[PDB]
């Protein structure tokens, strides 16, 4: 019972292009792929995935979005990927990414991420492709990949990594531990010195304790 | 056990970009996806994947493959996703899809295929997607769809389709009675009357066997 | 006098990715480079750039503009480039740019044109570049690209051409003519079979009188 | 008589990104924009432009040259811009760019530089717009930026700068003076303390003579 805005055949929605301000409803709930990409979405209500508990891919990239509601993926526990990038979230809700057990790839890149809450990634035990690129993080939170055992790939380029503050030294010594997984570009590609230290021009793998201090935090 | 002008981590080998004039040796038997794309390959030597039982996707879209070898995909019975388009080819061997009884993805457009053998995807029983789009057929073989019970999208549009020719007319009778998954564009949007008859800009589901002929054939 | 919103020094004016939803008030009028690319705007008021006769080079790419004024540029006598990529118009009205003697790039792709006005690029002498990649355009006005003696670098693709209407005729006789100039990519490369039949997939260049018809002209 | 290799109409061609290892042979004489980017270029031939005088835009951004000949850009009287970025250079030699006098644009950053020359920039009188961020620079030598009076942008960040060393107080007084011309980003945004100490992360135009010494230098 496609929208009238958008294509359906199978289990896939287009919507995309579509120059929408929200998410349309009657949206089948035998989706399974879904594409809301490049409109001009500035908000989801909290709810508006409850019902579409049979997604395993969606497409949010290249909306207006600013931030998320606490609870919006928490239906989708067939949910393998989820692409967010160039959206404007500054944040990320605590839990957002919880009930997602059996994501394998999730695109945070190209917003104004600042932070991330600590334990963002706890649950993701299946997540072998992380964007995290072209945002405003300084550092990572103490711990944020350590319950990620599938992961492959990362991207962390094209931050503003701070390496005086001692903040930096999970993130450093991470991406020394597991520099074959660091890389750029689309598909993936090899590059462990693409994060750098914003002020110094350091690979962040390359930063040492007695260099930083906690009072430039 | 990466080829040095790839990059590989996990189970994805990328090849892509690389100026490749042949697949290199040594990529990891526990590969899953193969990005091979964007390279200057012109042929595929016979068992160049036998060892990748493990494929899942396969990419050689924008090579400059001029044909296929028979057997190349027979051992990829895993394989979900393969990508060929914008090659040059303008056949396919009889069988080449014939092991890929999992596969949901099939991209063949932006190619010079002329036709398409018969039986070519009589085996392909969980397909979804099949991209025919942007090559020159002129006709489909008759029952060539017949076992695709999983399909749901398909690109036929800007292909010369030959709408004077009685071989016309399984096609024209199939996009009529599944007009619901033939369309266009990226990712999909609904479009039936996107065949359209060389000679006319008719649509193809609107022809009938009134308007062809046998002598009409080329 | 920069716009709290920008940033300005020399002549330079960077307003870009600022989820803006309209022109700033007080740009300098000494400004010769202004970035209003990747906002979010959808109209433009008359006048706005009545002020800002010194640009050079106006970025308006990646908004959702969904017309553009009659008059909008008619000061903007000292233009040479203008990059309109990617925004939602389907025309473009008559005179638009008329007063940009001085042009030398226009880029008008990734739009939804469905056709372009007679006699739109009448009075643009110094044009080098142009791009109409990715519209909806079907045909071209005749003698269109007559007055375009500057002109090295075309880009006509990924449009749906109808080579099925006596219409088309214009354009392929001219692509056939100045195929040294049409491509694809960025910056340009060669590709003078890019600019392909919607429904046939026959480069337009290749086109004759013997397959088309007055009466095929939707 | 354009090369194989390459696209070319009117005055402009395009090498780029195609694995060239040098410079093809029958570039026109005519030729004013050269893409010559994404390459696999390490070296340049000597007098490999001397033929192409009217450029007047020359893109050599994205190759791995570990040096450049002295004289390899002197027949280019009428260069408008010369891009250099993430090329692997870590000096210039001596009187490179004296000999463009039109030069409005100059793009260095994404290196290696570890310095640059005294009177690099002394014959730029032209130029508006000078990309010096993400090398390895730790001071600017007395008096070089002194005849750039065309000067309008200029990007210092991302650079080890030694803020310990007296050899510091040329740039120190010089970004506080011209503190309305340095900033980040492509295209440029005002951003006054990017330029950073690298062993306080803070900002090169705040250092006081007190707080140096010429003993660390
Ligand atoms: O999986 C995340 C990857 O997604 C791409 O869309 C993006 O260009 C990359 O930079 C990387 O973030
Ligand atoms: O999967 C089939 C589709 O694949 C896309 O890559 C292509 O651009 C489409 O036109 C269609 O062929
Ligand atoms: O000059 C117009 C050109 O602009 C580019 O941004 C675009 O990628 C090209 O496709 C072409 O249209
Ligand atoms: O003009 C030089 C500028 O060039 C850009 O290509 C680069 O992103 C900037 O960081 C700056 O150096």
């Amino acid at each position: 019972a496609c929208p009238s805005q958008c294509s359906c055949s199978g289990t896939e929605v287009n919507c995309a292009g579509k120059s929408l301000a929200s998410v349309p409803a009657g949206i089948p709930t035998t989706t399974r792929v879904l594409y809301l990409n490049s409109n001009q979405i500035t908000k989801l209500e909290p709810g508006v995935f409850d019902r579409l508990a049979n997604l395993r891919e969606l497409h949010l990239w290249g909306n207006q979005l600013v931030s998320l509601p606490p609870g919006v993926f928490d239906n989708l526990a067939n949910l393998e990927k989820l692409w967010l990038n160039s959206n404007q979230l500054t944040s990320l809700p605590a839990g957002l990414f919880d009930r997602l057990v059996n994501l394998e790839h999730l695109g945070l890149c190209c917003m104004k991420l600042t932070e991330l809450p600590s334990g963002a990634f706890d649950k993701l035990t299946r997540l072998k492709q992380l964007g995290l690129d072209q945002n405003q993080l300084k550092s990572i939170p103490d711990g944020a990949f350590a319950r990620l055992p599938s992961l492959t790939h990362v991207w962390l380029h094209t931050n503003p990594w701070d390496c005086q503050c001692t903040d930096i030294l999970y993130l450093s010594g991470w991406v020394a531990q597991h520099s074959s997984i660091v890389g750029e570009g689309w598909p993936w590609r090899h590059s462990p010195d693409s994060a750098k230290c914003s002020g110094t021009n350091t690979p962040v793998r390359a930063v040492t304790e007695a260099s930083t201090s906690p009072s430039k935090c």
